[PDB]
């Protein structure tokens, strides 16, 4: 395995937002308990899982875990930062995976569920 996804970082510029704010409370805490969310609580195990491609195919890994964590961290500058790493998390799925495979109907769903929730963002 490479090293997991950083989730601090002393030199990175930090900010507290509504929206930040929102992406943890609301977002994040509502998708970890869709029926879906458990591939993708944390960061994906290549030895465990028997996976040794995934990182030769997945370059930039990301997880809820990750987030998650990020978020308690107040890691993020804005809250378009912490989308852009859901993108990628709903992204890696669809590269590694191919259409119909049970991992990535699983990701469909939550990909439109997240879209749903960040729909309307406070202000
Ligand atoms: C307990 O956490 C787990 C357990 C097994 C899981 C995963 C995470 C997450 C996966 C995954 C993928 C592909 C194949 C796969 O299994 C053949 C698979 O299995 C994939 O793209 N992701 C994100």
């Amino acid at each position: 395995n490479p090293p997991p996804p950083e989730t601090s970082n002393p030199n990175k510029p930090k900010r507290q937002t509504n929206q930040l704010q929102y992406l943890l409370r609301v977002v994040l805490k509502t998708l970890w308990k869709h029926q879906f969310a458990w591939p993708f609580q944390q960061p994906v195990d290549a030895v465990k899982l028997n996976l040794p491609d995934y990182y030769k195919i997945i370059k930039t890994p990301m997880d809820m875990g990750t987030i998650k964590k990020r978020l308690e961290n107040n890691y993020y500058w804005n809250a378009q930062e912490c989308i852009q790493d859901f993108n990628t998390m709903f992204t890696n799925c669809y590269i590694y995976n191919k259409p119909g495979d049970d991992i990535v109907l699983m990701a469909e769903a939550l990909e439109k569920l997240f879209l749903q929730k960040i729909n309307e963002l406070p202000t």
